[PDB]
């Protein structure tokens, strides 16, 4: 009872209404009164509370009381009832007119009142069970003690024979598809059938009608269907009303992820409607809302522990294929294996939660949807066509969770390479870019990767963990640091030293020839200078020290633009499996029947716990011009800290 409604008694006539729990009415009983009456008592049934107000003095009345009070347009009745009336219920007030003359009444105007419970109900405080109408769920907000219930993407597919996730139909064919959608209970007391002129009725705007799939289960005790009553092109629903008390389970899926003018909130609402007449609008005489938020899409970074390891290369491959599981060996993982770098640059794993469900969902952004991949409690959302190489997953990173001037991203930051403000350069294109951010709870920070001719955040950074502890380390290419180390190669007398040995396709490059090309070293003292500008931005958008960054080794080449290409592999964009580390073979001089490149990284990581494995995957090519042509990608588990505990900024 905390409502209230104006119901008027009408000039002689008798007033029927249905009275929905958790409202109360106020009642006018002076513009009823006949002419020249001057007082008025009033009977009123058990179950009805009645409340005499003259000028904000409320009075409980008894049922049945010969008290009389003169009629002001200041003195009206405040009805309650707090029990839906059944068959028996004869929930009534009645109100006679007096004249100053004698104590028999002139008049009577009556209130006929059917009491009904409605309640659309939701798992709005997110332990995957319904509560009973909590009180914020209507509403939603951030943090532990937030509230409002959560929608997941029905993205994936429960059933082969169609080709498209299951929420892009008006269709559910399996009742294990029901285990992604979130409960909505309409809930009911009242009697065997509401009065003569009312119905229910679930509604959704048209804006949120390709947001939402709203599905009801007939007969579930024998042949079971499952029948789409609000979403696309379904903005209304009139439900059937059952007596006494009755639950009506509805099953909501969501069909779209947050984005730019979409935040990823959604309303259904049930109204109890009157019937005025033919040609007039029903009126809404009482309604109930609820929310949703759809869950965003969750990226997760290298220091979640792996579950299965994604690899794409050709069959004959032998080399790369043998160190990779061997590398998977190692480690808990499994491995699946795909017969260039698209499962690396085109795709990624991310995830989805909600209280209730959530599974890995994979975003495809081609340059068909990899077979190995859709299915059940597996995601696949593909790219809508119609771009530049920063338009790649190569070129997005996200980080561990991190804590910056005192505000927590439990979950990370998303990293995006891009170019400098006024330099007219590449930028990653604006839809991606607004899509990352409409997540949320991994606030994207963008990156300086426009000085690389491919343009990508992973060729210069990564992240790994430090074994045994809660940190974590940022790698970085570094040219000051390959420099350093071959000029101390070549003082110790191996300036001779060869790079890319056992690739055949490959020119005579010494130490030597490296440290005499001057034209090269300018070219990386710039391309050291475009690393360090985003060392800076790490630092400062990560709450990074200098304790927690470790330089690779790495050499560029300019070209025609002025960007840089690899002038050997990569190093820091390896598989980070743990303390496993699957890292690039970079064929550098070899010093002692060793790898100088290799014997560095090892001497930087392995007095850190971490395992270096250096896998090839470029001598089946039998040389390196920058690219690399194999792929992998790992599927992690989520993090434990729930999204939905996250408070962003505003
Ligand atoms: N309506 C869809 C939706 O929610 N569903 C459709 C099927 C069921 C649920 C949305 C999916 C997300 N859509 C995208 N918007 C920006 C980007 C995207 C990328 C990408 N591509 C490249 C990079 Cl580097 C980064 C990213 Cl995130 C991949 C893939 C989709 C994308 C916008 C439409
Ligand atoms: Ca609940
Ligand atoms: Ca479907
Ligand atoms: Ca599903
Ligand atoms: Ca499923």
């Amino acid at each position: 009872m905390l409502r209230e409604r104006t119901v008027r008694l009408q000039y002689g006539s008798r007033v029927e209404a249905v009275y929905v729990l958790g409202t109360y009415l106020w009642t006018d009983v002076y513009s009823a009164a006949p002419a020249g009456a001057q007082t008025f008592s009033l009977k009123h049934s058990e179950h009805v509370w009645v409340e005499v107000v003259r000028d904000g003095e409320a009075e409980e009345v008894a049922t049945n009381g010969k008290q009389r009070w003169l009629l002001s347009p200041s003195t009206t009745l405040r009805v309650t009832m707090s029990q839906a009336s059944t068959e028996a219920s004869s929930d009534k007030v009645t109100v006679n007119y007096y004249d100053e003359e004698g104590s028999i009444p002139i008049d009577q105007a009556g209130l006929f009142l059917t009491a009904i419970e409605i309640s659309l109900d939701v798992d709005a405080d997110r332990d995957g069970v319904v509560e009973k109408n909590n009180p914020k769920k209507a509403s939603w907000t951030w943090g532990p003690e937030g509230q409002g219930a959560i929608l997941l993407v029905n993205c994936d597919r429960e059933t082969p024979w169609l080709p498209k996730e299951d929420c892009r139909d008006e269709k559910v064919y399996s009742k294990e598809d029901l285990k992604d959608m979130s409960q909505m209970i309409l809930r009911t007391k009242g009697p065997d059938r509401l009065p003569a002129g009312y119905e229910i009725v679930l509604y959704i705007s048209m804006s949120d009608s390709d947001k939402v799939g709203v599905f009801y289960v007939e007969n579930p005790f024998f042949g079971q269907r499952y029948i789409h009553i609000l979403g696309r092109r379904k903005l209304y629903h009139v439900v059937k009303y059952t007596g006494g008390s009755a639950e009506l389970l509805f099953f909501v899926e969501g069909l779209c992820f947050p984005d730019e003018g979409f935040s990823g909130l959604v309303s259904i609402h049930v109204s109890l409607l009157e019937y005025m007449a033919q040609d007039i609008p029903l009126t809404p005489i009482f309604t109930d809302t609820v929310i949703f938020r759809i869950a965003p899409w969750i990226m997760t970074p290298n220091i979640l522990p792996p579950v299965s390891v994604f690899v794409c290369c050709m069959k004959d491959n032998y080399l790369f294929l043998k160190e990779v599981k061997n590398l998977v060996e190692k480690t808990n993982c499994e491995l699946k294996v795909c017969f260039d770098r698209w499962i690396q640059d085109e795709i990624e794993f991310g995830y989805i939660e909600a209280p209730h469900k959530g599974f890995p969902v994979v975003l495809d952004s081609p340059r068909f949807p990899v077979k190995e991949l859709l299915g059940p409690d597996f995601g696949y959302v593909t790219r809508e066509p119609l771009v530049t190489s920063l338009d790649s997953f190569g070129n997005l990173e996200v980080s561990p969770p991190v804590t910056v001037n005192g505000k927590t991203y439990p979950l990370g930051r998303i990293l995006i390479g891009s170019s400098f403000p006024l330099s007219g350069g590449r930028r990653m294109t604006k839809v991606v870019r607004d899509f990352l951010k409409a997540q949320q709870v991994q606030a994207p920070v963008e990156l300086y990767s426009d000085w690389l001719t491919v343009g990508h955040v992973d060729e210069f950074m990564s992240f790994v963990p430090i074994p045994g502890t809660k940190k974590f380390l940022l790698l970085m290419a570094s040219t000051s640091a390959c420099y350093k180390l071959f000029r101390e190669k070549q003082k110790d007398g191996h300036g001779e030293a060869i790079m890319f040995k056992g690739l055949g396709g490959m020119k005579r490059i010494t130490i030597n020839k490296i440290l005499s090309n001057e034209s090269l070293v300018q070219e990386n003292l710039y391309f050291q200078r475009c690393l360090d500008w985003n060392r800076d931005i790490l630092k400062k958008e990560l709450g990074l020290t200098e304790q927690d960054i470790i330089d690779l080794p790495a050499l560029f080449k300019m070209d025609e633009d002025h960007r840089a290409r690899a002038f050997f592999p990569n190093m820091v964009n390896m598989i980070v499996l743990d303390k496993d580390l699957g890292i690039p073979k970079p064929f550098g001089p070899q010093v002692e029947e060793e790898c100088c490149l290799e014997m560095h990284v090892r001497g930087l990581l392995e007095p850190l716990g971490l395992e270096c494995t250096f896998i090839d995957d470029i001598s089946a090519y039998h040389k390196f011009l920058g690219e690399v042509h194999c792929g992998t990608n790992v599927r992690r588990k989520p993090f434990t800290f729930k999204w939905w505990h996250m408070v962003p900024s505003r």
